[PDB]
């Protein structure tokens, strides 16, 4: 089993090398990062990749084979790995009442009922995602201009209406199937793409590493809409496996 030394940027901009092997999940790699750094355990420690050509980043899911993802990088990639606490990773699981009923409206829930609610959504014969709908900005292909379109998340991918800026259901066409796209956060898209706000998500194939028309750029009204959409997209991509990651992480 092949070994690889990766370089990881820590929370204070310093960097460390460490050996990983081709069988390891991100979870296993993070467990090592935690041991060697003496940072103390927590389900919120995360491994984050930047895609340098495209100024965006994602938190890997813990079940993912690290080495396999890294092979997607170009030979001369300036992508970085970053080891930092990210609350975004398990927010959804800590407070599911805020994502799985929506109800953008934010609220408490008793622990035991959080538990029931995740069981209902993730543990049946299939994942029962509640659908996310709302207007969002879509960057024009290869241009720094945006347009409001209405969006709808089904278990079968993202859909949208290409005509106008309103909810017209019969005119929902495939916007993007999720099987072979990861979802990222864009960094400072306000400036780089003249985004209407900074609350931006990006969908692309793992293998695309530079400018491409097949990269989809979305901008949200506020940080809540951003969170709901990213979590929703994550459920519909990864399903019950997200739940298993959380259960496993929560030592």
């Amino acid at each position: 089993v092949k070994k690889l030394v990766i370089r990881v940027h820590m929370s204070d901009d310093s960097s460390k090398t460490m050996m990983v092997d081709e069988r390891q999940t991100v979870r296993q790699v993070l467990d090592n990062l935690m041991d060697k750094s003496h940072c103390g355990y927590s389900l919120d420690w995360s491994l984050v990749e930047t895609v340098s050509e495209l100024q965006m980043e994602r938190i890997f899911e813990d079940h993912e084979n690290l080495v396999e993802n890294l092979l997607n990088w170009t030979r001369d990639s300036q992508n970085k790995l970053i080891f930092m606490e990210r609350i975004e990773k398990y927010a959804l699981f800590k407070n599911p009442q805020n994502y799985l009923l929506g109800k953008k409206e934010t609220a408490e829930m008793a622990d035991r009922n959080k538990e029931v609610l995740l069981e209902e959504c993730f543990c049946g014969s299939s994942v029962t995602v509640p659908e996310i709908e709302g207007v969002l900005w879509l960057k024009d292909d290869g241009k720094k201009s945006w347009k409001k379109r209405y969006f709808l998340l089904r278990a079968s991918g993202i859909y949208y209406v290409p005509k106008g800026k309103a909810k017209v259901s019969r005119d929902l066409v495939c916007f993007l199937q999720l099987d072979h796209v990861n979802v990222y956060y864009g960094q400072d898209y306000r400036n780089k793409y003249k985004a209407p706000t900074d609350y931006c998500l990006v969908l692309k194939h793992p293998q695309i590493q530079k400018k491409s028309q097949y990269i989809k750029y979305l901008c949200c009204d506020d940080v809540r809409t951003l969170h709901q959409w990213v979590n929703g997209i994550r459920i519909a991509k990864y399903g019950k496996q997200l739940y298993m990651n959380y259960q496993e992480a929560l030592k």
